[PDB]
């Protein structure tokens, strides 16, 4: 009789069914501007953010999560009578949280707990969380359902394209972004998630134009060999987004197609103006 629990963080983009479900847990990411604003939805709206942005001469940063919040939770849960967890957080690749949580499960044994590397963030995670969920509704044991999940984190996929590159060169998560970055500069690479989920260039494109039209026939190579859903992600690109979702439509993919925002974790790495797509195997 498994009791499962799924925890992920603000990164992850939930689908609107999964956001209030009552096994899902989400621990927060904070954001440090001059120290001046911290957490999304308590401490900081998104509009106030980008407010922010523009005003500080000094780029913001991000935290992990909190450990000591994770570690309560999963004792939480232990009491609460849930006999198994699922732990979905951004990638390995993008952050050291997901290798400073793995200690953790020898502190819980009472628990089973699976933390796999989800090489990903923002909608494609939020996914992940939602399939391991109707996994467990549909019967199926945690390592069955550690492993789908598992080979689908082997299928999804993240593409994007900056307005500049700043924010990913010195933030850090562009890799070997400051050996490269004067090769950059001039022109609209496509980026993408490794295959260890570290953000790389994918290829040099000149310009935006062919940028986004470039985009739009990765999604169509990517998405030969199943069912996905795919997400065209902003921080406030509108136009950006809504142009490759036409790009998209015209190439007969509009059906699982949803346009979703970047909260103000990802602008601070990405900056504003960035879109992106991630692709998820159908459940
Ligand atoms: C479809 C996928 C597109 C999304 C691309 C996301 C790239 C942005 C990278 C986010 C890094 C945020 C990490 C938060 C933890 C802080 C880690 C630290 O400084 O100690």
């Amino acid at each position: 009789a498994m009791k499962l629990a799924l925890i992920t963080d603000t990164s992850a983009y939930l689908p609107e069914a999964i956001e209030n479900h009552e096994d899902v847990y989400v621990l927060d990411i904070p954001i440090i501007i001059d120290g001046k604003t911290y957490i999304e939805g308590q401490n900081l709206t998104l509009d106030q953010y980008y407010d922010k942005l523009a005003a500080s001469k000094e780029l913001p940063k991000t935290s992990q999560p909190s450990l000591a919040e994770l570690d309560d939770l999963l004792c939480q849960l232990e009491k609460e009578g849930y006999t198994h967890v699922l732990g979905l957080f951004i990638a390995a690749g993008i952050s050291g949280f997901w290798q400073n949580i793995q200690f953790l499960i020898e502190e819980h044994p009472n628990l089973t707990i699976a933390f796999p590397d989800t090489k990903i963030t923002s909608a494609p995670q939020g996914n992940l969380v939602r399939n391991a969920l109707m996994c467990s509704r549909e019967g199926m044991d945690f390592d069955v359902i550690v492993n789908k999940i598992q080979s689908q984190i082997e299928k999804i996929e993240g593409f994007i394209v900056v307005n500049d590159l700043n924010h990913l060169v010195k933030g850090g998560r562009l890799s070997n972004g400051s050996a490269i970055i004067g090769n950059l500069l001039s022109i609209k690479p496509v980026l993408h998630f490794n295959e260890e989920g570290k953000i790389v260039v994918y290829e040099k494109v000149r310009t935006e134009k062919k940028a986004l039209k470039r985009l739009a026939e990765i999604v169509k190579e990517m998405t030969a060999d199943g069912e996905y859903d795919i997400a065209i992600i902003h921080s406030r690109a509108q136009d950006k987004a809504e142009q490759l979702y036409n790009l998209l439509a015209k190439a007969g993919l509009k059906d699982d197609l949803e346009i979703v925002s970047f909260g103000g974790v990802i602008a601070t790495h990405l900056g504003e103006g960035a879109v992106a797509f991630g692709i998820t195997p159908k459940n």
